[PDB]
């Protein structure tokens, strides 16, 4: 159940999402990375940012182990962090991701945001007055190093992330561009379908994959409390009954029938193996259409430290 991408690979279309606030101990991403895998995720997405790529390179090392899968059964996601985007941080930041998941090769490997920061051991550098520090670096330059990773065998895939239209184009239409971005992962959900962003990346052959597939992790400190909660949705919760599925496995399904590939982050268990359910049913053209009119517009990720970057992408 993959997508064949344009550089030939393939991709799961249902991935498991391991980010997890720092107040969750790291043993869980371990521990979780297993269940999703012995539930039968195989499409892993994971970042530098997220703290957790040693955990989920264990998780996966220890599945190999244990005879469950292969590591070519397993498809892999890193992402370059925005402190990384000059040239020649690239490929050293792609080596430390592989060093602490000991993996050979990442399935993909992404911009994880068009948005530079200053260079450091930082994720977040700030000036003398608390206000991020924005870097300008030439993104085209950034892609190119993207593309000598994918040429080392470092990478099998590479695409971006949090892109808009515009910004794929830069990329798209660069002098000499070896490979095309396989991918713009991005939030999409029947709050924010994204349904312009995905016909674009249709139009160019390029995966559309989804964050916050489910309305996000509703994380105090990026997502207004106020928003409202997508799992509660009236014709979504209507839909799941009758289906005789839940308001989650709507959401996943929708994106799978709108040739969206779509990851779906949870800690639990239960919810895990639950979400592979997304396979053993099928929405009608007029439930696609009940959801596709409940786009609002809503992103739930906000910090208008990023609403000023040049390069932010709801602009
Ligand atoms: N490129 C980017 O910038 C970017 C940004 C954000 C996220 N991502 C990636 O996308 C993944 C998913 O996005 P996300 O973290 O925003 O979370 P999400 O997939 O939207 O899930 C949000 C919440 O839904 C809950 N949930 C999961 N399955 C459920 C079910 N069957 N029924 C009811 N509730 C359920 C989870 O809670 P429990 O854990 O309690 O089950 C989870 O915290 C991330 O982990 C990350 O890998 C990428
Ligand atoms: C610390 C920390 C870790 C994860 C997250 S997060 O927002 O949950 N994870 C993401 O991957 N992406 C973010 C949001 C979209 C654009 C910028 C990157 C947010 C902050």
């Amino acid at each position: 159940q993959c997508v064949k991408l344009n550089d030939g690979h393939f991709m799961p279309v249902l991935g498991f999402g391991t980010y997890a606030p720092p107040e969750v101990p790291r043993s869980k991403a371990l521990e979780v990375t297993k269940l999703a895998i012995e539930a039968g995720f195989r499409h892993i997405d994971s970042a530098h940012l997220y703290n957790n790529e040693e955990q989920v390179g264990l998780a996966i090392r220890s599945k190999i182990a244990d005879g469950s899968v292969k590591r070519e059964d397993i498809f892999y996601t890193s992402k370059l962090w925005s402190t990384f985007h000059r040239p020649e941080l690239v490929r050293p930041a792609l080596e430390n991701s592989l060093k602490k998941a000991q993996l050979d090769y990442v399935d993909l490997y992404l911009i994880h945001s068009p948005m530079s920061l200053k260079p450091g051991e930082e994720l977040s550098p700030t000036d003398e007055n608390g206000k991020v520090i924005f870097d300008i670096v030439d993104l085209c330059t950034t892609w190119e190093a993207m593309e000598k990773c994918k040429d080392a065998g470092l990478a099998k895939s590479i695409g971006v992330s949090n892109f808009n239209r515009r910004q794929l184009e830069m990329i798209l239409n660069k002098p000499g561009l070896k490979y095309k971005p396989v991918c713009n992962q991005v939030e999409c959900h029947p709050y924010f379908n994204r349904s312009k962003l995905l016909d674009f990346c249709k139009s160019k052959d390029i995966v559309l994959v989804a964050y916050s597939a489910l309305g996000s992790q509703r994380d105090k400190r990026w997502v207004d409390p106020n928003s409202p909660v997508l799992l509660e949705d009236p014709v979504l919760c209507a839909l799941a009954k009758k289906h005789k599925r839940t308001p989650a496995l709507i959401a996943l399904r929708y994106q799978l029938q709108r040739g969206v590939v779509v990851l779906a982050k949870s800690y639990n268990e239960q919810r895990i193996r639950q979400n592979v359910q997304v396979f053993e049913f099928q929405l009608t053209a007029e439930d696609m259409k009940a959801i596709d009119g409940l786009d609002r517009n809503l992103h739930y990720f906000n910090s208008d430290s990023f609403a000023s970057h040049p390069n932010y992408p709801y602009s």
